[PDB]
């Protein structure tokens, strides 16, 4: 029994299922107007008001979701958590309304899933493109056999360009040509690229889309199918009237009324751009992408061990060393595990596991400022399965791993907390410095680590170093560098005399 | 006639020469100790007495190229420069004393042009292993048939390792070892690839390596070659005596004393590390390298053309967008160049180029933040035929290629004025954004330029904005970019003259 929660712009959505002889089943469907969006304003901070009436849906959706463990559920923020400047106080309020983690991914990562909800949903063959119009953010992708080809998404949508292009709600033929001209210069870079790639279906999702197609049949269209043409006839529908709150067309909800035209105008600039002949709506979006991700990772399916195994190959990873720096960090990872239980999570270790895996990811660029490189690389590109926050922590642990150390800009993290991953880091140093002779290392056959807070004993054999002066230099170096760093210290030992 | 110079840790060395009939022909050499390292205080401020060692000898050096034109002379700068704090300061001061620009250049890029001084003086068949001890930085190099393959350099030279592991000149067995020790630690990561890679011969440069062949031949060795069992008895020699200033080992010249010893012991660490059996030693290095460079760039042949095509295959850059940015920036750039000529410079011009060539490097990191990445890639990569500050200008062409601009982040350049360079920057936001559609772009047939200091107008054909309505939303957002940029303005205009 899992759910899936969206945090939108517009609306707060849930989905619950279960999985009966490998089959997906929906068991219930909950959706809440918030208008968390509303509350966004110049200094982009969302007010009080909006964030009471968010926290009022969090704990509905919590009672609904009462025994469910946090494993069998999934929290994602979108367009507005992003681009809100308060986004962690409201995060840290959700704590106590609900209690499962709150995980905003980037607008990529929100295609990829629609994507993944629509061909999940919708099982009908063929290269697709799939368009969201969000009210703060669209995305765009072609995609075929749960494969994404190319994946996109733009700061556009319904509540976004209603104040930009609709001031008081204003409906003209002019304003609603500067929105529509405005959704097609956001497409400008894609529009090549996405029409060379083609697709065989072309679908839609969530509530702009689904409106414009219930008016068409309102309005006497013989099937469900949205085109230029008829696209034109909203338009043409939509100008009969002055203002949003007048905006009288059959089939729509109040609620609808007050974002429909700057969502036509962005879905007209979409057909304009990529010059789509049609498109259908489909009942599949983001909470079923996210609801089909998690029962995968049940399963042993993680798109993140294919995002890493992808980024050793295009940025040409020494594999034999990345399993070197992987298998002496675990081993000490395992100890410091043994000796602090409470402070061992999985979904860290398996950060750490993925940060050793590419420290190296940056070579191509340079060895001076490798960490840096690395790092740079980690944060910046698109990684399909990661949340913000965990790609953020993979790229800091490689930020630290060589070099001197001084944590002052280090990053905050809602998910993560300091004594827990700081470790982490300590460790990294530790297995990638033992391997710096690459081929030429010299694995001791014991290694023991004894941990007393943040103060480690590295104790080797009997007579190592005799054989290994050069890794000892690199040791007392690493002993130097914790001296910077406030409660960590490094002490050095061998077995005695047998 | 034409000269290379450079200016090293410990000497600071010069060759002159010409070239008759397809052939080089070596007119002098010169070599002048100036320890510039010693001046390397622990806050990496180089000293006023060791700046006036380097003035004094650039003044000299600057009287024996008396009527060589700036594109017969290139002076480069290495270990010491790349770690002094106060550089700049020095650049500045070397203005006055010397005609010719000192180009920094990178470890890496060193390592490149020793090789290649190498092998263009060393005329041997073979893939050869080329050592090279500074005063202050070391380079090893495996290459062949002039393509150099593994190229390496490390922070460790007879000048600097001299104040680190041999404190007041006290030499003996313990402080020797450490050095040794040292060396062998700075080369860790590349023992194997290196010796897997191995070599048909191995070709040793500069002052340390030099004086070690001198010493042994002194002392009988029946043969120039070095060797670790060689080595060895020069160590031994070494020990006998108790400070660099009672180093009487015949052979040696009382300069070559005060850093013999830490050199030697670097010698000896890579030797450990690299299993050599035979060192030759080559009278080729650093000068005959940028020598060389400069004559191929007479014949334009230049590196810099490679190093910006194989970062073109190797981040799979679009060549067909890259092409239509470039003619579209290059295509303004000569009526910016027209209006004001005294302002443009080849130099800078290359570096446009190259910065249209290239905007796109960062696209496989992501396509939010492209000119954020794409400078990342090309500040921090390694670019054979760069300087640093060639690299810097370029990297930074390409920072502001597009989004908000604040010209207060800009980097200092001793090389370029912001006059010079501001109008590259305008060129190609530009040129960029005018291409924003890729193959469905629409490229006028016309194009007017009209500039008045940094107010800049563009003239676009009659009507041309009726037939592309979001090019104009671009220059609408571009001029509005300019608009918060103090003294740039862009107007945007049509033709006003009617067509049939």
């Amino acid at each position: 029994e899992f759910a899936a929660v969206d945090l939108g712009s517009n609306s707060f959505h849930m989905v619950i299922a279960r999985v009966v002889d490998g089959a997906m089943q929906i068991i219930g469907r909950l959706k809440q107007r918030v208008h968390l969006a509303d509350g966004l304003g110049p200094d982009n901070m969302l007010s009080e008001e909006a964030m009471t009436r968010g926290l009022n849906c969090l704990s509905l959706f919590a009672e609904r979701l009462q025994g469910f463990s946090p494993a069998s559920v999934c929290i994602v923020g979108t367009h507005t958590l992003r681009q809100a400047l308060n986004a962690t106080d409201f995060l840290k309020r959700a704590e106590k309304v609900i209690p499962y983690p709150i995980e905003i991914i980037s607008g990529n990562e929100e295609a990829r899933l629609i994507f993944m909800g629509v061909e999940h949903t919708q099982p009908e063959k063929g290269r697709k493109l799939v368009i969201d119009i969000g009210g703060g953010s669209t995305e765009l992708v072609i995609g075929e056999n749960f494969e994404p080809i190319l994946v996109e998404s733009r700061r556009m949508g319904c509540v976004s360009f209603a104040q930009l292009y609709f001031p008081g709600g204003v409906i003209n033929k002019e304003n609603f040509q500067r929105a529509r001209m405005a959704a097609a210069q956001k497409l400008e870079t894609l529009t090549w690229q996405f029409r060379i790639q083609g697709w065989n279906v072309a679908m839609g999702a969530s509530g702009t889309i689904k409106a414009a197609h219930e008016v068409l049949m309102e309005m006497g269209e013989k099937d469900g199918i949205i085109t230029p043409e008829r696209l034109e006839k909203l338009v043409k529908e939509v100008l009969r009237h002055r203002n949003f709150a007048s905006l009288s067309l059959p089939g729509l909800s109040e609620e609808r009324k007050t974002v429909f035209v700057p969502g036509l105008a962005i879905l007209c600039g979409v057909f304009d751009a990529l010059a789509i002949r049609e498109l259908r709506l489909s009942d599949g979006a983001l909470r079923e992408g996210v609801l089909y991700e998690m029962e995968g990772r049940f399963r042993h399916q993680d798109v993140r061990s294919r995002t890493a195994s992808s980024l050793a190959n295009q940025y040409h990873i020494d594999s034999e060393q990345a399993r070197r720096v992987l298998d002496t960090t675990m081993q000490m990872y395992e100890q410091w595990r043994e000796q602090q239980p409470k402070l061992a999570h999985p979904q860290l270790e398996a950060l750490l596991r993925w940060a050793a895996m590419l420290h190296e990811v940056g070579l191509n660029i340079n060895h001076s400022g490798l960490h840096r490189h690395s790092a740079y690389i980690l944060q910046n590109s698109d990684l399909p399965g990661f949340n913000q926050e965990q790609q953020l922590m993979m790229a800091t642990l490689v930020r630290y791993h060589r070099k001197a150390i001084k944590l002052d800009d280090l990053p905050r993290f809602t998910l993560f907390k300091k004594k827990q991953f700081l470790p982490l880091i300590q460790l990294l140093r530790l297995g990638v410095l033992l391997n710096n002779q690459r081929q030429a290392t010299t694995t001791p056959p014991t290694l023991t680590l004894i941990t007393d807070d943040s103060h480690w004993t590295l104790r080797f054999p009997h007579d190592w170093f005799s054989q290994n002066a050069l890794v000892l230099l690199d040791l007392e170096k690493e002993q130097e560098y914790w001296e910077g760093v406030a409660g960590w210290r490094l002490k050095i030992e061998e077995e005695s005399t047998p």
